[PDB]
């Protein structure tokens, strides 16, 4: 039964293992009219039972937190949200802004403040260090996050893009509840680290990225190029002559998919979630995108269909050669 849902420490209600991911709700920092897509957006996960937003203050500088707390007021719901801090912005606009790394513990105290705040809140249920600040101590961070937990201000606390050291450190101060790391098909890293952590640990993994920005979404092709504004103009896998092969990939991924009578883009998040006590976070700009959630939930992958996805990569995109010998 316990296939479609997970606990996160410290909270009591099962979370569905496909969260809200909110980059594309009020991602801009000025609202209007458009606000409106992106409740719609939120009221229709909360339909598919998903139960877990995941959001952060950095998204629209405050905005996507706004729009999720306005969603939540307008609709019943049994919610839970997970927001992040350590990500300070300075200026007026997305013109001149500037963000940086910043979790002393001053600035932690007021973005949970914020937070609460924007969402509507009484307690935050899930709070996440964004990322590692390197001027200050772990420990410095962790301190306060542990007594606000205390002062009943935050339920669960997590972190994300931490190494397993930094976790160790966190967890001599205050008790971890999840981990939110990047894992997709194309993009395993953290399974050689991050994941066994997790399971030794008994942390939740709130992965992102897992449709690798757009690749595995199967709606590409050898005619898909980008703006000089978008990020992948400048990745590797989206370029000559890698693309290609990704995109091979892609066609056997979705031939395995079809099998199953599954779209590709349900197949890799699927696949994302049978890799451990995974939830994966699902973005969505439209209610539309978030239909497909459905077709992720009341399957697992099979032993065969993970060996087919391993034969897949190998036989497509190997990993590099080192340039260092190696016996």
């Amino acid at each position: 039964m316990a296939s479609d849902t997970i606990r996160i420490p410290g909270i009591d209600t099962p979370l569905s293992r496909v969260a809200l991911g909110t980059w594309a709700i009020g991602g801009w920092m000025w609202g209007g009219p458009d606000d409106d897509n992106g409740v719609r957006t939120i009221h229709a996960a909360l339909d598919e039972g998903i139960n877990l937003i995941d959001t952060a203050p950095v998204y629209g500088f405050g905005h996507s937190e706004e729009i999720v707390g306005r969603a939540l007021a307008e609709k019943p719901n049994k919610a839970h949200v997970a927001t992040k801090l350590g990500l300070h912005w300075v200026g007026e606009d997305e013109k001149n802004m500037k963000v940086f790394r910043d979790s002393r513990p001053a600035r932690i105290r007021k973005e949970v403040e914020d937070s609460l705040r924007r969402l509507r809140v009484e307690t935050i249920d899930l709070e996440q260090i964004h990322w590692p600040d390197d001027k200050t101590p772990i420990d410095e961070s962790a301190r306060e996050l542990q007594k606000l937990h205390q002062d009943g201000k935050i339920r669960a606390l997590g972190v994300s893009n931490f190494s397993p050291e930094q976790m160790d450190i966190f967890r001599e101060v205050a008790p971890l509840a999840t981990i939110q790391p990047p894992l997709n098909l194309f993009e395993r890293t953290i399974e050689k680290d991050i994941l066994p952590y997790a399971e030794k640990h008994n942390a939740v993994v709130l992965a992102y990225g897992a449709l690798c920005r757009g690749l595995l979404t199967g709606k590409m092709n050898r005619d898909t190029t980008f703006p000089k504004d978008d990020l992948r103009s400048n990745d590797p896998k989206f370029q000559k002559p890698n693309f290609e092969k990704y995109l091979a990939a892609m066609d056997e991924f979705e031939k395995l998919a079809e099998k199953r009578g599954k779209s590709v883009m349900a197949f890799a998040v699927r696949w994302v979630l049978d890799q451990g006590p995974v939830i994966a976070l699902w973005g969505a700009r439209k209610p539309g995108q978030v239909s497909g959630v459905k077709d992720v939930f009341g399957w697992s992958l099979t032993d065969e269909e993970k060996k087919a996805v391993d034969d897949i990569l190998a036989r497509h995109v190997p990993n590099p050669i080192d340039p260092t010998f190696m016996a």
